[PDB]
């Protein structure tokens, strides 16, 4: 089809500000399927048997979304299993790809249900409670063309500083300078590369946003510099909830200036999170956003160059109302002698007060003099928290890139920060799940992304971490961050440390190439990771591959994701050079023809494939991003090919200089 | 190595009667690794890097058990996640396979921990609280030889009646005659093959074992006949817990004759399950065992020819003690004004009263006057419940085979019934899990096995059901039994029901072959399913394949287990004929050479591979086992090959007759 984007408006949509490009309202009949405004809103479309459905960004299941139900409803779940319908992100863009091909973006800020062949195999049904939304229809040559059009109108993706393409580490539990010093020493003295150490909630004073524990960090700026002098940048977490505490300045200011979300009666809503009772900044109120974002100056002025935003669905352990209800019910259960209240009913009530739909109807946002109940705009919360930070960085230092990523998100947030897929338990299934999400995230603007393995208890075995890190080599966010209750030993503490050094070395050897492809893609509103079907649209086998990805225009990745495996099957849609980074520092190469192959990949080997007629630069291993030698890089791949390398200072925003680009020829 | 079996005795083991062959106590030092009795019992062994560890029957993870922790401790968990350490069965047989190869059976009836490279990759450690156990060491030239020796000493596996090789259907909520009549009608009017309909707990009078609801089934024997006249055999469930109810004969007899498990003070221990308060029959008390098993006559005399035993870990929703503790805790939570008792602690207490280790220490078995605390022999409960039934069948009708399978088990129970792998979710990952478990189950004597999907609502999508059934085609227990909180998932309830009919037709066409292989294996203490490494021991690639299985000596299976997939990769260790049962009743054939292939398999096609120089008989599709025409079967496979068909009357036990064997030549 001829490229076209049209916007169909229903009712009176809340302005989410997802798009940067203004699309005029289309007046003509809606061009695909059927629209009903009877029971709220529903779009219904009958798919052809061969149709593939792409999109939904951070959502469960596979690259082809057919065959299940997905609900856009920012949610933090304890475990990511196959039946979960909602993850942390609400990314309402889908592309139907087949004989009839088109994209749809449903710009709607509340619970949106995508029944993608779940109820009836041939039926796509997208529904929500109120017909107040904009639907963008995108037409084009194919799915990839449709994605590129969408990427244009949602505005340029967030771009991290180059140090963020290094490796990072963190543990929920690091509290003192001494803990951080031991990690720094463990990596540097064992020559494992690293650029970042993440600080979890224990660095704060009693879990208070925009404080540092003064007992532990009396001289925090000096410690920040101590780490930075060793090319270790500390990246502190910020939470959505601001502790209720008299005399705490962030709390006092929020109360005085009405910057917190309020109950129906205008009192400040209380949600318990890590600090106990908290209030939530009204992320949808521009004045509150400016105030909250400006608080980041507290840490930036101490030498911090990156942040991560958490618990921003927002998470609620319980509300004052929910806790009271639960205690009342517990009292009834305690006194019940007639078998009225079953133990499982008691258990359910306790589970029900966590992230409760009832609580999301108990507080409001103040948006242009109007109070809007939170549930009606729930999916915008994390988005606007991260927007608050991003906009504050632009005011503080317009020309500087800060590392920034968020748990919850909605399209539009992709301009301000990346995302990470969190986890609690260490599962093999996490590897494939995260691989599959990558292209979908890219379709929706989120290019700086990565995942956590889990880390709880002793469940992270050596081989699981090694395979997880070998996927991480390619994801812009690559870190080993372990969750609460972790007893995960450090990379330098596992048996045969050289294997970990090998995998992380591979990341650093690839940084110039990966950074270059990230920059070329971000600056041109293109994808960093692509499904095979976007690159080989005429190959019926290629279009259905879900456990391999194309990266940039030069390579294909295919990580091993099965325990005890010494290799895996791949499909090559053209001739490629199969490359492995070896634990002795060498790079092995084998030419493989188009077709099916089984390739050997040891735990301490990192594989990739270089496409026919392409090459990539590979640096010698270095232990931090600053020390990578990009003057003397070898070119791996096909004789006679060339590669355009993007390289800037990695710090500022001087993107449009011709000097940033140089052609390398093998 | 030269075949041999030695028994090493530690302490004063409880006699589990797992082995039928008596082995003398060896007096030499333990032949492999090291044994410690410093703190309970521990066996520690250093594995070679290439060693594969087989075994553990019904356990999590893969065929090669290396890289995780497994605890033998019969348990019913709400969700079978990849991190779970214990399933329903405790099958303490492992084989280390490599440069040095040997098998070990740990005959110990309590919590047994297998740390198989979980803590340290090269270390196998098996441990338990008390050094009172027998350890059998089995030597042989290879893992398969070692398995065959083990199968000899544990005694011949349970053999089902031939009707049990048909297809079965059930739903938790079937309650009335009309419920069952609708199933009979739906299947038979649509020419969908079927032999069995399962009866879940609603057929009883108020969940009372060995009753039938007389309002719903006024003349049950007449109804059983109504069904049997249409070749539908009703298969009723029996639970471990006998309802506490005055006037209920099973309860009154148990109380009067001290046939229930008692608390320390001699009172009958109370456990809540489906009927509310129940007592558990004392399965280790020989008189109580005989009494409980004899109760099956109630149903046998009414025309019932099969049973399934459930909740027999035994499951406990709560005990009287646990409930009282939970209520006390709840009272404290309710009155807490200082926030000392957190809601998650309340939630945890509620969770903790279900299947509680503390409850398993509260009741005892009386074995000839010797009182044994249940936890010390926990893994023997389900085994002995099923033994009770099996021994009663032998007294009631020695010449007749009954269908019998059980949820919980221990080696030794394999002589008396099969097992099924239940579930509370409908996950694609459970297809692969169940596939991988099959050979391990066969190693431990359990050949009559199969699995369920158990998701709620409409979470079992049409395509998942079809792929699940396509694995089921090959598993001796093949049924579609759906949970309570679920849509109706009968094969005649989906859009294009021909697809379901096609898959079940494939089963029936294969019944003569599958039954023949089952009988030959059972009668010769051999495996029905085998890992590829057992058949192609010299092929380094074959030995590590985990998502294909060999069946008998003729075929290989390789089910598709990925959503939206139209085919899958396979490795063929020799030339084979790739065949597919097609929806039009045809059978496609293609010769494929040794090596790697991607094969196309549609949702409504059932694939298998016939080995070079082999053939199998394939019958025309029939709608019940009785109607299968075995006189005029096709031979599919290689010209010049032969197949020996075992066929008997399928009802009695006349196995040792030359006339049971017929040689077919293609």
């Amino acid at each position: 089809s001829n490229a076209m984007i049209r916007k169909y408006r229903y009712g009176a949509p809340f302005d989410t500000e997802a798009l940067t490009e203004k699309i005029e309202t289309a007046e003509e009949a809606f061009p695909y399927g059927e629209i009903s405004q009877k029971e709220g809103f529903a779009f219904t479309y009958i798919m052809d048997e061969d149709d593939i459905v792409y999109g939904l960004g951070e959502s469960n299941r596979g690259i082809n979304k057919r065959g299940y139900c997905y609900i856009s409803n920012c949610t933090d779940d304890p475990i990511h299993t196959e039946d979960k319908r909602s993850l942390y992100g609400a990314h309402n863009f889908i592309i139907v790809s087949g004989k009839t091909t088109f994209g749809l973006f449903f710009d709607y800020p509340s619970k949106l249900t995508f029944d993608i062949g779940y109820t009836r195999m041939d039926t796509l049904k997208v529904s929500c409670e109120n017909a107040d939304l904009d639907i963008y229809v995108i037409e084009g040559e194919n799915a990839y063309d449709i994605v590129k059009q969408f990427r244009r109108v949602i505005g340029r993706s967030y771009i991290p500083p180059k140090f963020a393409f290094g490796f990072g580490q963190s543990r929920w539990g690091y509290t003192t300078k001494e803990d951080f010093r031991a990690v720094a020493k463990g990596y540097r003295e064992n020559h494992i590369p690293i650029d970042m150490i993440y600080m979890d909630i224990d660095y704060m004073q009693d879990f208070k946003d925009f404080t540092v524990n003064e007992k532990n960090f009396p001289d925090f700026p000096e410690f920040v510099k101590e780490m930075k002098d060793q090319e270790l940048r500390l990246i502190p977490i910020i939470d959505a909830g601001v502790k209720v505490e008299k005399g705490y300045e962030v709390y006092e200011e929020g109360v005085k200036n009405n910057y917190f979300c309020k109950r129906e009666d205008g009192s400040d809503f209380v949600a318990a999170v890590w600090p106990g009772d908290t209030h939530f900044p009204d992320m949808l109120n521009p004045e509150a956003r400016k105030w909250f974002g400006d608080k980041y100056r507290f840490l930036i002025d101490q030498g911090i160059e990156g942040f991560w935003n958490d618990m921003n669905e927002p998470a609620i352990f319980y509300s004052s109302e929910g806790l009271a209800e639960a205690k009342e019910f517990a009292g009834e259960f305690a006194k019940d002698t007639e078998g009225k209240i079953h133990p499982w009913a008691m258990q359910a009530k306790m589970k029900d007060i966590v992230n409760s739909p009832e609580d999301y109807k108990r507080f409001y946002h103040n948006v242009n003099g109007k109070k809007i109940r939170h549930d009606k705009v729930h999916n915008l919360f994390g988005y606007n928290m991260t927007r608050a930070a991003g906009e504050a960085f632009e005011r503080i230092d317009p020309e500087k890139r800060f590392l920034m990523f968020s748990r919850s998100s909605y399209i539009g947030m992709h301009r301000y920060g990346g995302i990470w897929m969190g986890a609690n338990k260490s599962w093999w299934s996490h590897i494939l799940l995260n691989l599959k999400m990558l292209p979908s995230l890219n379709m929706c603007g989120f290019m700086y992304t990565g995942a956590d393995l889990g880390g709880f208890g002793d469940d992270t075995t050596r081989d699981l971490l090694l395979r997880f890190l070998a996927l991480g080599v390619f994801t812009p966010l690559m870190r080993d961050h372990a969750a609460e209750g972790t007893r995960e030993q450090e990379c330098y503490q596992f048996e045969n440390i050289e294997d970990f050094r090998s995998v992380i070395n591979a990341r650093y050897r690839l940084v110039p190439y990966l950074y270059s492809e990230y920059m070329k893609a971000a600056l041109n509103d293109d994808m960093y990771f692509k499904p095979l079907g976007f690159v080989y649209p005429d190959d019926k086998m290629a279009i259905r591959v879900e456990d391999q990805l194309m990266l940039g225009n030069e390579i294909m990745i295919a990580p091993v994701y099965e325990q005890n495996a010494r290799g895996r099957y791949v499909y090559l849609p053209e001739e490629m050079k199969f490359i492995k980074f070896m634990p002795d520092g060498s790079i092995s190469e084998e030419v493989l023809e188009k077709g099916v192959h089984y390739v050997d990949v040891a735990l301490n080997e990192v594989p990739l494939f270089i496409r026919s007629g392409k090459c990539i630069p590979v640096a010698e291993a270095a232990e931090c991003v600053k020390d990578i030698d990009t003057e003397n890089m070898q070119l791996i791949g096909y004789e006679g090919s060339s590669y355009t390398l993007y390289e800037d200072d990695g710090i500022h925003k001087d993107y449009d200089k011709k000097e940033n680009y140089r052609v390398l020829t093998k």
